[PDB]
């Protein structure tokens, strides 16, 4: 039933000794593998604290072991049977009694169902409780269950070390594998959870195995069909139990896998030989974590040298020795003595933590005790009436070694921390084809990069990062998607990217560069006489700076003979300024300077063309009134009319600011990488219209009275040579108007108005001297 | 100890017998006003079940009546000694033995903490439990508490109604207040959560009430300081205790509130006349909401015709016989038989739902027994077996008439529906000064509007909104602050309000209306010759109208007298033809037509105009030809350059489209009710201004020959006639510049240029209307 060890105080023990079978009876069978291994375990650990005088000196401890059969419904009606001793009060009933036996705490509940049973019920008795073997994590509330508290870390902290690992390692793609129960499944929940909380990482498959049959060999071809429809991910995680890898491993082998993607392992796979034949290959650079094992010498001496005639306070000894060897009292076995011979035993790594258990009670207790009074040599009888909250308190606030190495604590849920060391597959170049060690993971995750190749490749030889990272010269992050990877996609080229992150665009009037770091246009647009057109306006300016050195070389000697006297010689003195005016603004407009220095010369062709044609209008008046019938008055008038030019170009100076800006933006669109740009001053089609039709406005005054002048017999060459000037220079104007219209269209036209308007000024000059110098060389050669 | 009842199956029972005292000793006194009535109804429900052959005929039905004490673990340690005769197994000692006690439900808890210990502690058994006074809300969560019932409903419903009420009648700033335990505070959190789970209702002050002294009287000052700062709020709900609510409508007469806000009640404040004193001007008005009370007829005479020597099995009754009389075995008492007769006593409202509870259970087990098993007379084996969700099962699925008239029902949750009836204070028109009945709630709110007046005035007279409608025309919706109740402000003047939400932009070119529903202007702007200054230049075209018709008048007879020979007879023609020709372009540019008809007016004073000059110009040089050294020559030259007028409006269509428009903007936010709009066929400045402009290069040229032709003898007084009229015109031709220019810039110059345009077109005519008039009067007066 129980065993019953007497002492002043006790605790209570539950251990699955027995196993569940069909569905009618509780349990049928035993088991060795956790059964009998902890019963002795603890009653050991108990034997030997009563012999320890540093803890509990003048006090012993007792204890009441009991099994759960691995039912709930059994662990419940057993869990009650501690606290009906002291919950009941009497029974008014006789037959024809024991001590009240007080128990102070509890240690038990291996499984995961049973213990969250057994916390429930003694969570309203406020009865302390250390489990050893649960693992799972919903036992991890502290406001949902009080009074409890574990040796053994859960699977939240395995699941932190792995995606530790991963973005460690370096990882992007990860696939999520889990059988049935509730193991698997809760661990990949921890998992995914902390990747999203912790963020850089994201699930991109998520399988369940279920466990309707296991002879299908089917839905593991649907799986890996799966996890092999999208290539980039090399990277999954298992939560199974070693069967279901094992015919993994199979399945991928039979397949013929061709991107051979690496796996993580859980505590199942751990470090053992049996799940791997003929698949070393494919298992090759399996990253596993394992708790970390330790093996006590006390126990096994005290567990090897125990027989049946040496101890019977274990009630169950007698049927675990029969079922040990097989013999009942039609084989009969009487004093054996070779349980540690014939059977090849070794103890379960869960000893040491049940060993653990009873200690960390012992030591609260005994804190306790050492605080609550320590004027009695024996036991104060204030630590009877005091228990509940207070021996909890002692508990979580513990902190000492064990048997293993490892010292033992309890964080603030009340679990104890997680201590786990990572294990690697190597054999094809490794000396050894057991598994390595590469790093641990206590409170940071320490791993040796360099120590993992797993042969002919380098540590970081797989890639998964769900995108290749884009630096060409573009980047841009969009939003479209899992925000996990990124994806990139080229922004328009005309403007760079912003914080490598956003394509924003640059300011206007200047290119972007080719690496998209800045927005500036270097080159510019510079007009020049030898590369464009402007070289022929050039050599005819050239050619007119000839014909005025030979016009007024006869004119310093040739002052005072009766031959020029002919002509007025104030009125000679007009046109050898005139011609000369003009000479020098074409030489100005074909210039361009960067300066705002161009004022000096817009009045060149403004006010200088006037007095050209001064000369000549009064001229034709002259010589007209004397057929209708003071040279001073004739210079007089066309004085006069040279201040009106002068003026018109002041009044235009008090209109609006002479602002002169070259900057320019060519503004298109079809060649990103063309940069045209053009510099002018005061350039509007306006102001050269106007300005230069006020010449054609008394040259039309002056054609009409001329008409009347063709025939007169007073000067025959000289009045033809007149007549034949007047057309021509009606042609060139006539011919100026219709070139703006419908050409501005483009962009190169800012350097061909130029040009014309320099031969047009020249054309007009040549033709006036030409015939104003024919008579001058009759006298020369004749 | 507790009451054994013998049965083949039976149920256990919870009843606060004694209450609670020191610290030391769990619990000390009775209380009579819960402890005896309970158990007595429960004992005499079950002996009626026992007698009554309609249900269960064939079996009996046991009980094991036992007390809590009002201690949390006491319950505990009761509920073990329920579940233990069940569950455990064995005891391995001897002293030198009692039925099993198989229970098959519970029935009690009637408390909140207790019931919330005992449901934890029987969900992991799985056994029904049914309350009858838990009333807290918590106990609602299915999945929280499995195995739980109640005949009771909790206080959901209860705000349920109250808030029901508030939004029915018409309401949206209330006050809560609660006071200490877990009654207030649980009440209060519903009503909030429900209130913004339904929406249209907020919460504008929330005060506790805490319970550290009794004798303070400050705190309640403090409360009503804080109600009274916003006069809006009229409404408050109360879920205090009798004691509180007393002291605060005390604190609100001795304040002399001027407010008289309304209060809602709760079942705490009920109908009884304790909470009313000296108050019951300023409490009137409470809508209070109270359970629906029966009086049962059965209990009462089974309770009053107990004696001590009547019944045995209650071991409790000698005890409370003695606290009841107040006589212990210095006065002593032996057979009164006076319960009901020196003791005013009146049952308890909670007797109906124990008795309801009892009865729900008999029926569930009924049922299970006869679904069960039919075929076999008494107890049939497959009831022991059969045990737990399935009685649970039926025990939600049970509907019937208990004790009081309304029947008892579980719902999906577990609780049963809450039925009440709104009461109601009035003491001023009503005969009655106590509260009377205005309406109930079962499932759906049904209240008497027209049947409640408080405060001596109409019904819905007290309203609480925030704001007033705020509809004057034109609303907005402001975000800012609390969903509940808005705020309005008054958007721009020049727009109307959209879906009676948002102030939109209405479309331009025309003003919104004084309602704020539509934006159209109806009012337009049209030349009138009466009201404007038009009516001056109207009249001088009629008074060239009549002019006209005198020079006309003396010429069809006067031609061909040796008199008006000396004029040119061609001549004469152009003059007569120009004349009546402008006196139809003044007329035409007068009217305003709306239709598409002004081409035919803009030809009068673009072509009629040159042909005014045009003999004009012929005249000049026709006389000065003579002067320098053919009437037909004359006729051509004329008649040519009409033409050009003629083809200049040609052109002026084939260049751009002679598109019409009306409609215009004023653009002026001065006086947004102002809507100005101007309808003018292509309006044009520069096309005016060079139209015009045509005529004077032709005048100018006339001017200058006139001016030389001045003093030649050949005519003195058409020659004096000639030179006076080309001297006037350039004056108003001058001024006609100045006042174009720098006059644009207000808005009404669409209708002041036509006028004075008519006027300078009627003198330029006249002056040469009356050169021609000269020589006519002179010819009549020679």
């Amino acid at each position: 039933h129980s065993i019953r060890i007497e002492g002043d105080v006790t605790l209570g023990g539950l251990f699955p000794v027995h196993a569940k079978g069909p569905s009618g009876v509780p349990c049928g069978d035993i088991k060795r593998e956790n059964g009998i291994h902890r019963l002795e375990a603890m009653l050991y650990a108990l034997d030997q604290i009563n012999s320890d005088p540093n803890l509990l000196p003048n006090v012993t401890l007792g204890a009441r072991i009991l099994d759960t059969c691995s039912r709930d419904t059994y662990a419940l009606e057993q869990s009650l049977t501690f606290v009906q001793a002291l919950i009941q009060k009497d029974t008014s009933d006789v037959r024809c009694f024991v001590k009240p036996e007080k128990v102070v705490g509890v240690i038990g509940a291996s499984g995961s169902s049973v213990s969250i049973m057994v916390a429930n019920i003694l969570r309203l008795f406020q009865i302390p409780q250390i489990s050893y073997a649960s693992t799972a994590p919903e036992l991890s509330d502290d406001r949902r269950y009080d009074f409890f508290s574990r040796v053994v870390p859960p699977d939240s902290f395995q699941a932190q070390a792995m995606v530790d690992i991963v973005k460690a390692l370096g990882w992007n793609y990860v696939s999520t594998l889990a059988s049935e129960g509730s193991y698997g499944e809760k661990g990949v929940e921890s998992f995914t959870q902390i990747s999203k909380e912790a963020g850089g990482l994201c699930i991109a498959q998520s399988v369940r195995i279920p466990q309707e049959r296991k002879d299908r060999t089917i839905d593991f071809d649907r799986i890996i069909k799966q996890l092999l429809d999208t290539p980039n991910s090399r990277a999954v995680v298992i939560f199974a139990n070693d069967e279901d890898i094992k015919q993994i491993l199979a399945a991928a082998k039979r397949a013929d896998q061709v991107g051979h993607f690496l796996w993580v392992g859980s505590d199942s796979w751990g470090s053992k030989i049996n799940p791997l034949h003929q698949h070393e290959d494919i298992a090759e650079g399996a990253i596993t974590i394992q708790p970390k094992r330790a093996t006590v010498e006390g126990f096994d001496a005290y567990f090897t040298s125990r027989t049946l005639e040496n101890n019977r306070r274990n009630v169950w000894f007698a049927e675990y020795w029969e079922e040990n060897f097989n013999c009942k009292l039609d084989r009969k076995c009487t004093g054996q003595e070779r349980i540690g011979k014939d059977s090849n035993y070794e103890q379960e790594g869960k000893v040491q933590f049940v060993i653990d258990a009873v200690y960390a009670m012992a030591h609260a207790l005994h804190h306790m005790n050492k605080d609550l009074c320590a004027d009695y040599r024996g036991v104060c009888p204030e630590m009877e009436q005091a228990g509940g909250k207070k021996l909890l308190k002692y508990i979580r606030n513990v902190n000492f070694n064990g048997s293993a190495g490892t010292p033992v604590m309890f964080n603030k849920n009340g679990d104890a921390p997680g201590r786990y060391d990572i294990f690697q597959y190597q054999t094809t170049n490794t000396s050894n084809p057991g598994y390595r060690l590469i790093g641990q993971w206590t409170d940071e995750l320490q791993l040796n990069i360099e120590d993992m190749q797993w042969g002919k490749g380098v540590r970081e030889i797989p890639a998964s990062v769900c995108t290749l990272p884009c630096k060409p010269g573009q980047r841009k992050k969009t939003q479209k998607g899992t925000p996990c990877c990124w994806t990139c996609e080229p922004c328009d080229g005309y403007q760079y990217q912003f914080d490598e992150m956003t394509c924003q665009h640059c300011p206007y009037d200047q290119r972007p560069n080719e690496n998209r770091t800045g927005c500036q246009d270097i080159p510019i647009i510079k007009l020049e006489w030898h590369s464009p057109w402007a070289v022929i306006p050039v050599f005819l300016a050239m050619l007119g700076i000839i014909a005025t050195i030979f016009v007024m070389a006869t004119f310093i000697r040739y002052n005072d003979t009766p031959i020029v006297r002919a002509s007025g010689r104030e009125l000679s003195y007009v046109l050898l300024t005139g011609i000369f005016l003009c000479y020098i603004i074409t030489f100005l407009m074909i210039a361009k300077p960067d300066v705002a220095v161009c004022s000096f010369r817009r009045v060149f062709l403004g006010l200088g063309m006037c007095i050209s044609y001064a000369a000549l209008l009064t001229k034709t008046y002259r010589i007209y009134r004397i057929f209708e019938q003071s040279p001073t008055s004739q210079l007089a008038i066309t004085s006069s009319l040279i201040s009106v030019q002068l003026l018109g170009v002041f009044i235009w100076f008090i209109v609006d600011p002479p602002n002169i800006i070259i900057d320019y933006d060519e503004h298109k669109t079809m060649n990103p990488e063309q940069a045209r740009g053009v510099l002018k001053c005061d350039i509007t089609d306006l102001q050269i219209i106007c300005s230069l039709g006020y010449s054609i406005l008394l040259m039309v005054t002056c054609t009409v009275y001329a008409f009347k002048t063709r025939g007169v017999p007073e000067n025959f060459n000289e009045a033809k040579y007149i007549g034949f000037t007047m057309y021509t220079t009606c042609i060139v104007w006539l011919a100026f108007i219709p070139i703006f219209f419908g050409t501005a269209q483009s962009a190169e036209k800012l350097y061909i108005q130029t040009t014309t308007l320099t031969i047009s000024m020249n054309l007009s000059a040549s033709v006036a001297l030409g015939m104003l110098y024919m008579p001058k060389v009759y006298i020369i050669i004749f």
